[PDB]
Parts: structure tokens; C-alpha cells; sequence
């Protein structure tokens, strides 16, 4: 009866968020069978490409997942931890970290495919994807059911490199910290986030309400707000739990 | 074992068939359980108010509902043909006629919509609309199914009175015309449009090719080419049927 609220304090998890929830959007309505399971295909494409623009992820998700084993580290001597299973962690970090340095290029595969491409042009256009506008996606979806599935699979198999280190270290994040039991008065709320990437609130769905996280520095405020504008509003007493991971 | 392509042969066609596909792509993926049905459904939404910011789409449609009611009066003195059936036709175009007029703004009701609204701001942006950018959305698709299918209803109904009068016109378009057997050389195809708005152009699946149109004043040209810009090649006999709707 809980909602889970995850919200990035940094421009690094905004990042990795967006690109997570854009790889899973891919595998999610498969096979392809119509228009409507294409478009939202190749949209998503579309938007993992003008995410990838913006500069290089490769870069900072290699950073990050050295940053994880180096924790893991801390933990050996501890007493009741077990070894070989955080060591074993340990090498699919650098499992994941040595395929992800050695992989071509991220998302050059999509980005050169001529169909991909073709439809990429037409996603700017409202009503720009139409049959008319898009004979060559028109035919396509009249191809074999088993061809299409061919192709989608070497599609999203491309960005197993990155799939693979993006997802190894937001399992991790999200196991760093526990929930601690909190309280708002009024539906306001603020704290020193430190060295933390997200946060991660549960509140409840009955609760009649959603929080609005706002930031400076490293410090985040959260304001929330009835998801009614107009009828429902917040107690001034809100009880609540917040992972600071 | 055979594709149909569609081409629209004026500006009035075109806008049409984005606007038909549009809509009945709200009502593909239903009912609205995850983010990917909700975000497919809103760049729907939101595509549709775009192009109904182009213009008057009432004004047009209006024009084509009495067009194909003075067609059908044509027919009225044929032997074999039977009265109380068009007459009954005709009575539902001046009904899908009589409620599109009256109707209120096209769109206006989605254009108001403050959760549509929120979402249609975001989705300029690749990864906008992610859990953190819309927890407003996020916290939507936690509420019970019923409250969505109530929303999603009172939504696409009310574009019924456009989507009635164009559904109309449409079925009337594709069944003024016959598909006459013609034969192409090289690829290669041309012929005077005349007063058609719609060109229904039946390929085959095995032929290897789809067909590519262009347009000077009432006339049409095709240029077929094949699937394959690499691998496959048109013949220099092609048959296929075309229809002048």
C-alpha cells in the first residue's frame, strides 16, 4: 500500500536515470508486432541517441563503478560479512567495467541503421509517421514476424556494454542505505543529502499527496503537494520513510 | 499475400490520415496500466493538439461531409440501387455534420487537462519523462485502474464528434474507386491524379519493394524501390493494382 519516489541529487543520476528507464521502455512492449509497438521503439532509440549527444556517459559510469568496488573493499575485514560473494561482485564490476571501456562506440549501431535513421528524421513531425511518410516502416511491419524479432535483438543487444555497467551500479546505489523513518510538519521538509546521488522516499497511497524536491548545493527541500490542486491537502503532520543512498 | 499502400494526393488527405492514425492509436494500447502505455497515450494527445493548432479542422471536414452527400444523391435514379440505404448514409453525414459544428473546441478538453498538460510540456525533452521529472504521473499510475479507465474515457470521447465525421468521409473516400490492374517499367509509373485525394496502391509482399510518390499539380509519379537499397532490385514488368479514390 506504499509509492516508491526516487529523485536524483545530481545531474550524474538524472542522467542515468533517464537512460535506465529509456533501455528498459525498449523491452518492454516486444515483439514489435504494429505501428504503435514501433514507434515507441524507435522513439526510445531516439531518445537514448540525443541523451548519448550530450556528451560521453562511458566516461563517468567508469569512474562510478570503480567507486563501488573500492567500497566494497571497506567491508572485507568486518566480522559475519561474506568474502568470495562481494569478491565476486568485485569482478563482475570489473567485468562490466573492462567490456564497457573495450566497446565500440554507444549507440553508433542504432544511430547508423538505415531504418532507425529514416524514422528518426520523421519523430520531430506530430503526425510525421504515418504510412505515407514512412512506406519503408509501412512494409516492414507487413515482414515476418521472426525477422523483425532478429532485428530488434541485435538492436538492443548493442548497448549490452552499457546496459550491463549502468545496471550493476543503481543495484548497488540502491542498497547503500536504509529507510529511515521521518516527519514533515506542514508538508515541508529539508536535510543535508552529503555525498548521496538519490534519494528514495516512501510515503503512501492513500496519503492523497507526491513530493516536490527542490536543491542547492548538496542540500535538497521537499514540498509536497496533494496531487489534488484543489481537493485534498497535506496534514501537518506527515510520516514518512527516506533513504539517503 | 499482399501490402496496401496509401497516399494522400492533397494537403486535406494528408492532414486526414495523421489525424485517423492519431486517434485510433489512443485507443491501441488501452487500458493505460505502466508508464509506456501512459507516455504512448499523451504523445498521441499531444501530437493531435499540434496539429489542430495548424488550423481549422472543422472547416475542411464540414466541406468533404456535404461533398459526399451530393455523390450520393447522384446515385439516386441507378436501377438496382436501393434508396433507403444511402438515405441512410446520408442522414448519418448530416448527423456527423450537425454534431461536429456544434461540437465545442477540437481538442480543448485534452488541451485543459492539467495532468495532459504537465506531460505535454516534458516531452520536448528525450529523457523528460522519467519518474522524477513526473512524479505526478508516477504517483497516477499507482492510483486504481478504474480512476484511470474513467480519465482515458472522458478523453477520447471527446474527440468523438471529429473522430465520427472523419471516420465517415474516410470510408467513403476508399470506396468510390475500383483497383484497375496496371503494369510498371524500370520501376516506374505516372498518370494524371484527376480530382482524387487518395491513391490505394496494392504491391505484394514477395515483390521486394515499396513504392515511392511524388506529386505536380493533379498528377502523380512513382518510383518504386526496393526494401533492400543494396540487396534486391525492381524488375522491369511489375504488375500491380491501383485505385484513383
Amino acid at each position: 500500500t506504499q509509492v516508491l519516489f526516487e529523485h536524483p541529487l545530481n545531474e550524474k543520476m538524472r542522467t542515468w536515470l533517464r537512460i535506465e528507464f529509456l533501455i528498459q521502455q525498449l523491452t518492454v512492449n516486444l515483439p514489435i508486432v504494429d505501428h504503435a509497438g514501433a514507434l515507441h521503439f524507435f522513439r526510445n532509440v531516439s531518445e537514448l541517441l540525443d541523451v548519448f549527444e550530450r556528451g560521453e556517459v562511458r566516461t563517468e559510469l567508469l569512474k562510478e563503478l570503480d567507486r563501488q568496488q573500492r567500497k566494497l573493499q571497506t567491508w572485507i575485514g568486518v566480522p559475519g560479512v561474506d568474502q568470495s560473494r562481494i569478491e565476486a561482485l568485485i569482478q563482475q564490476l570489473k567485468a562490466a567495467g573492462s567490456v564497457l571501456i573495450s566497446a565500440p562506440r554507444i549507440g553508433q549501431f542504432l544511430r547508423e541503421d538505415r531504418l532507425i535513421a529514416l524514422v528518426r528524421q520523421r519523430l520531430s513531425i506530430p503526425g510525421g509517421c504515418c504510412s505515407f511518410d514512412l512506406p519503408t516502416l509501412h512494409i516492414w511491419l507487413h515482414l515476418p514476424q521472426a525477422q523483425r524479432d532478429s532485428q530488434v535483438e541485435t538492436w538492443i543487444a548493442s548497448l549490452n556494454p552499457l546496459t550491463q555497467a549502468l545496471t550493476m551500479v543503481l543495484d548497488l546505489i540502491r542498497q547503500s542505505a536504509p529507510f529511515r523513518k521521518q516527519t514533515s510538519l506542514n508538508g515541508f521538509y529539508q536535510d543535508n543529502g552529503g555525498d548521496a546521488d538519490l534519494l528514495r522516499l516512501n510515503l503512501s497511497l492513500d496519503s492523497q499527496l507526491y513530493p516536490q524536491i527542490s536543491g542547492h548545493k548538496s542540500r535538497f527541500a521537499i514540498r509536497f503537494m496533494p496531487l489534488d490542486t484543489e481537493n485534498g491537502q497535506v496534514p501537518e503532520r506527515l510520516d514518512f520513510e527516506l533513504a539517503c543512498c
